[PDB]
């Protein structure tokens, strides 16, 4: 019952890779230590394989069982539609892998002749074959950290044609079947302004709460057959067409349970028995078997009042404390279940009795204060990561900017409002690129945003009070301060005194631009403007920002 069997060849590179920081003149004025900033390669596949590759037993009882049938309840609740062929198309990123077989992104977009009439092929194939392997290309994915060096992370993906019937059979259940399942458990459903507020209502709604993040060690190796084809039961309880609950099938049989692993190269790296980290399923099927596996672990170890909060394989549980020893014993009972289920820890799971505390999607809640002075919950980070891929993105052009991506999520930080902000209005007004569409990815799927739409977005998902934070807390400030010391990134007051000058550069430009300085940086000026709602935020189609999970999903908004 191994996740992976391997032949020997490597993990091939498509491109060149680097690994060191790139240096431009724009770099040392955001981080000096540049040695400590890296990007993974294909150099370390090696060492991932070895991480990733370990036999899983499977011990079911009662409290899984009880938890799979309440969970198919809800399931047989949901109705969900087969996309036609020209909907799933206009779902495929346009920067995504090209088919093997003549077509890449931009054909399936356009719906040219040669990618429908593939994809019709593909699609018949899977209503005519339910057990012929799937073809799966395995990549070493490139990523930016900070040192203290990880491997490369692994994706497993199968080609284009196969993605947009993937699309077709299952979008509309991965993105309306978890929120019926779990209800107020799925983390997707929230901006972070929601999931701060679910957070804390849920922490006030325990007599002595008691809360914890569980972190499976790789968690999409330790998906088995079981969790596969308990995960299709799950998909199968839904109203569907017949040719979805067909292609569903066939899907999970040839490409989901497992199959053959290709690089880059066309050889034949080995054998995959796991979740693949890049289908469309890969976020819902993560959510489902975590919170599945969570729900049980819970009742096992006798944990009072438990709410869940999943994501993926992320896991958040607040519930009813039974003292600080008790609560230690009854985490081990919790652990020795989720490891009798083929998800054991990483890191022991450790009780926290304060809600700012908690680490979950590597993120957690702090407060500030808004203009009238009145306390205000957010979501923030450690900014390490966000910095080290900042400083990569200003010296090299990303398939995704990551630095956009955490201006939007991560707003009312004093992190992102003083340093990203800041040094990329500077670098975009330098190029007059403010007006230029850039890829960021929200919850794993692609969309592509004008950073001049900043302040609506902004104001959309967090509110004005985003634009007002102050008096932010003496520990927040304190890891913020110690990060910037560490990489070598200039003080927050090098940053104030930058953030005016580019606020007086945006005004200048008027329309669009005015609005960027007026808003993303009224905390730079000693007399502050006083800031009313935008006319353009109403306006914007803020769709399925925070409906559904996409990670691996190759999904475009
Ligand atoms: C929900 O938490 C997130 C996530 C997030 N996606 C996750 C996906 C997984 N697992 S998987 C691969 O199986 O799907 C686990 C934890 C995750 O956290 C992403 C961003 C995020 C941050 C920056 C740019 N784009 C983003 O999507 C922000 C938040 C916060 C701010 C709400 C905490």
């Amino acid at each position: 019952h191994m996740s992976y069997t391997w032949t020997g060849a490597l993990i091939t590179p498509c491109a060149a890779e680097e690994s060191k920081l790139p240096i431009n003149a724009l770099s040392n004025s955001l981080l000096r230590h540049h040695n400590m900033v890296y990007a993974t390669t294909s150099r370390s596949a090696g060492l991932r394989q070895k991480k990733v590759t370990f036999d899983r037993l499977q011990v079911l009882d009662d409290h899984y069982r009880d938890v799979l049938k309440e969970m198919k309840a809800k399931a047989s609740t949901v109705k969900a539609k087969l996309l036609s062929v020209e909907e799933a198309c206009k779902l495929t990123p346009p920067h995504s892998a090209k088919s093997k077989f003549g077509y890449g992104a931009k054909d399936v977009r356009n719906l040219s002749s040669k990618a429908v009439n593939h994809i019709h092929s593909v699609w018949k194939d899977l209503l005519e074959d339910t057990v012929t392997p799937i073809d799966t290309t395995i990549m070493a994915k490139n990523e930016v950290f900070c040192v203290q060096r990880k491997p490369a992370r692994l994706i497993v993906f199968p080609d284009l044609g196969v993605r947009v019937c993937e699309k077709m059979a299952l979008y509309d259940v991965v993105s309306t079947l978890p929120q019926v399942v779990m209800g107020s458990s799925y983390g997707f459903q929230y901006s972070p302004g929601q999931r701060v507020e679910f957070l804390v209502n849920t922490w006030k709604s325990k007599k002595n709460p008691m809360g914890f993040s569980y972190d499976t060690r790789c968690f999409d190796s330790t998906v088995t057959e079981n969790d596969i084809r308990v995960e299709e039961s799950i998909y199968q309880c839904c109203d569907l067409a017949p040719e979805a609950r067909q292609a569903i099938k066939s899907l999970t049989e040839r490409l989901y349970i497992g199959g053959p692993l290709t690089n880059s190269k066309g050889q034949n790296c080995g054998y995959r028995r796991c979740r693949a980290s890049g289908v469309l399923t890969t976020s819902c099927g993560n959510t489902l078997t975590c919170y599945l596996k969570a729900s049980a672990a819970c009742r096992a170890a006798k944990l009072q009042d438990c709410t869940m909060l999943v994501n993926g394989d992320d896991l958040v549980v607040i519930c009813e404390s039974a003292g600080t020893q008790e609560d230690a014993a009854s985490l081990r009972v919790f652990t020795e279940a989720m490891t009798r289920y083929s998800a054991p820890p990483g890191d022991p799971p450790q009780p926290e009795y304060d809600l700012e505390l908690i680490t979950s999607c590597s993120s957690n809640v702090s407060v500030a204060h808004d203009a009238s002075g009145k306390r205000v919950y957010y979501l923030t980070r450690d900014p390490t990561t966000p910095l080290a891929r900042a400083a990569w993105e200003t010296a090299r052009h990303t398939p995704v900017n990551s630095w956009l991506g955490n201006i939007i999520m991560y707003a009312p930080t004093l992190w992102a409002r003083m340093i990203l902000m800041t040094h990329f209005f500077s670098i975009l007004l330098a190029q007059e690129q403010l007006e230029k569409a850039l890829d960021c990815q929200i919850y794993g799927a692609c969309y592509s945003i004008e950073p001049l739409d900043l302040p609506q977005i902004i104001e959309r998902l967090h509110g004005l009070s985003a634009f007002s934070l102050h008096s932010y807390s003496p520990g927040e400030i304190n890891r913020v301060a110690s990060c910037l010391r560490k990489l070598g990134v200039p003080p927050l007051r090098v940053w104030r005194h930058r953030a005016r000058s580019v606020r007086a550069r945006l005004l200048s430009q008027g329309g669009r631009a005015a609005t960027c300085g007026k808003y993303l940086f009224n905390w730079a000026v000693k007399t502050k403007l006083k800031l009313t709602p935008i006319p353009a935020a109403s306006r914007l189609d803020l769709s399925g920002w925070f409906v559904a999970g996409y990670s691996g999903g190759d999904i475009y908004h």
